[PDB]
């Protein structure tokens, strides 16, 4: 048992390792999306930039959880980072829709983690998740929903003009 | 169901609409108080300024709740904003006493909202209320109590000199 | 009778209290419109910003009338602020049309108030209304008319691309 | 009953008085440690500086709890501040080990306080403890563990060179 | 015997340890007074600020004696810091009167310490006490006397207006 | 066939996809090493910083290859990022030795890629590898070799003083 460990359940420690892996997976999904928009046959530079930013933000999310694991005296166990579900993301609209679904899934995982920290009477961990993760997820989800809505209302994905103009005026 | 909605109970959504209305009501109470002190037969300019600031702060409180409703995928339903309970607030002391009672009532509503968010296992909403509302209410209530105490100790409301001097030295 | 009161008819006093309420109603209508455009299924952030500005400007219009009432020795009597006629504003174009109708109804009230002040031989009150309100209304009405025209010519509300682009290039 | 008091259980109020005393005790322990390292026969100036900083931080912790007691309408009852358990702290390693044990004991007290605030449905108090105390304690404990580890790995306390070099390179 | 010790009598060493405790007691008395004035039912923020400053100055007075003990090769032995004689200080005037008595009792201790240092032919210790403590005590006593006089002449403690105005104009 | 593709053999495309994966693996290995040194029972913060920098540099190396694949009209196919071979890196010296082996294995991959590009008469690809990767690998290998040498000469890993001092003076 680590000299620093106090009020930190084994189940919590295991759940934080699972969460680390999910944040790293999200970073990888966004990396894939970014470079799909960099293809010469897609060529939406501001979609590419938006998703590369999101990828680097998710890596920060993962590192902060690694820091937390060590702060509490848990032990980091890394797992393979699974490739994304697609290699071709089809369109700007579809990529936004997929991102929205990813962020809801990551939020579900975080909510389940909070419920476990609540059940184990770990207020530090509950505060960590609330302070650093839950409102980030609500903001992300809202932003992605807004983007999906605009793209749909503009006529995407069948209008290539719509996706072009959104790239310029919203993401640029 | 909104595309962004996740872990957001209908009861919570309804309670946030009620809270919006209460914050707007508080803004209106303070507006009324401000312009009572602007009367030529009351003429306490720093009481007027203090309560106008409080009115604009309460409007911000209401707008942040409207933003939250949309962030979570709830739907804003506005209701009439009821006029305050008085048209003549009698004195600087009485207005402070009434403000103290208003802020305790708004805090009770917020505490009931937090209990509902707890019961519905909505940690995001609990964090929102704690972060942005509960300590604002504790500080407000403490400040108002301090003002009531000083005004009483100085001889208000029968001493018009007391209210004059408090206006200058504490509120000015 | 207030010690400051001079040449201020009771009918004028009562009409100013009605005007205060109407300005506060207009503020509330614009607040409602603002947060409709903040919904995730509407998501036009510059429409939201535009209407939130207008909301805050109408609050200032009410506050200036409250100040006037006290300047002239009238007594403020606040009334409830009725909720707007819609909860869902349908589209950018519809909201602009509704705003245009609201501003013509507020102008009609102000013109009736000026007629009263004229009939009661109150030149200070006539000057106040002219200086601070009547050209503000003419400018607002003209701006809203211009916005309605552009949205219609662009193809709104059926073209969600029209409303998107208007949000960006006119309101942004 | 104070005019400001709302949702603040007598048990909570009593627990905050106990916590005030513990923070003041921790400040005193660190004061003692600081001046042990200032002895001519110990003479580790950066150990002395490190522990004097910690002592002044603990006094701030105590004052913030006193402020909270008054904010909520409780009444401060101070108790004697007990002298530390040692007069001679033996070594840099031993002092760090003792500090680590002190901070775990203070964290246990805070966790028990949070459980009481949870049981009494006092979300303001729970937020106060999470926001201002629990992560401060986790960081402190982690830092102290890191220092203990380095000192041990370097050969302390039997190596006086180890303690000298740690004083210079980590604490200096 | 410490390698630095020279001309430092055991009785002087022991008296310095008593003085350290007394300075830390004085710090605690002022801390208690400060937060009495922070209560919502007292609410004199400049009395609170004044006494919190004095609290921090007495901690520095203790720390300087701890430094001296080590400079001369004496050994620090800390004792418990007894709680003050009151929990409720009654009024601004009463607290000032109590402070004046505390500072005359600390001065008497210091004068007894100087007599000891004189009787043990310790000119370094006599100079230390004179340079750093005796005029500080004379200034403090004179300031407190001045504050007591003004409060009494103004009508305290029966006049809560007196204490309010003193808080503002002398302590603010 | 992409409209941009010219002189880019399928084998080269496929080898670049393998290289992307290997760079992302290297990033993950360094991330693991970093947070091993952040453990409370290891506690070498400059080893942690060093390896976290290397992690971020390997992510940039992967991103540049992804950019290249699109520049040449190849198609990115991501694969899972395998977890590192250890969870516990044992010591500063062992981690450096493991890193040195990792960088020689990445160099061997790059040299095989250059041979392929040479055999397919792809001078643009040869130049890319030389300009951006081969001297980076030589510098990295040389730096790691230098670090291994110093740690061994200092007495690592048995001397925890050696690793402490290396952390401070070379990596700090
Ligand atoms: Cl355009
Ligand atoms: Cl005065
Ligand atoms: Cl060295
Ligand atoms: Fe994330
Ligand atoms: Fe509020
Ligand atoms: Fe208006
Ligand atoms: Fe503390
Ligand atoms: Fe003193
Ligand atoms: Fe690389
Ligand atoms: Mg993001
Ligand atoms: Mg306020
Ligand atoms: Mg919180
Ligand atoms: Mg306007
Ligand atoms: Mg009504
Ligand atoms: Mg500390
Ligand atoms: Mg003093
Ligand atoms: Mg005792
Ligand atoms: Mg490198
Ligand atoms: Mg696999």
């Amino acid at each position: 048992t680590s000299q620093v460990r106090q009020n930190y359940h084994q189940d919590s420690e295991e759940a934080i390792n699972r969460q680390i892996n999910l944040e790293l997976y999200a970073s990888y999904v966004y990396l894939s999306m970014s470079y799909y928009f960099d293809r010469d046959d897609v060529a939406l530079k501001n979609f590419a930039k938006y998703f590369l930013h999101q990828s680097h933000e998710e890596r920060e999310h993962a590192e902060k959880l690694m820091k937390l694991q060590n702060q509490r005296g848990g032990r980091i166990f890394l797992q393979d980072i699974q490739k994304p579900d697609e290699d071709d993301w089809e369109s700007g609209l579809n990529a936004m829709e997929e991102a929205l679904e990813l962020e809801k899934n990551v939020n579900q995982s975080l909510l389940e983690l909070h419920k476990l920290a609540t059940d184990k009477n770990d207020p530090h961990l509950c505060d960590f998740i609330e302070t650093h993760y839950l409102n980030e997820q609500v903001k992300a989800i809202k932003e992605l929903g807004d983007h999906v809505t605009n793209l749909r209302k503009m006529g995407a994905p069948e209008s290539g003009l719509a996706e072009y103009l959104f790239d310029k005026h919203t993401l640029g």
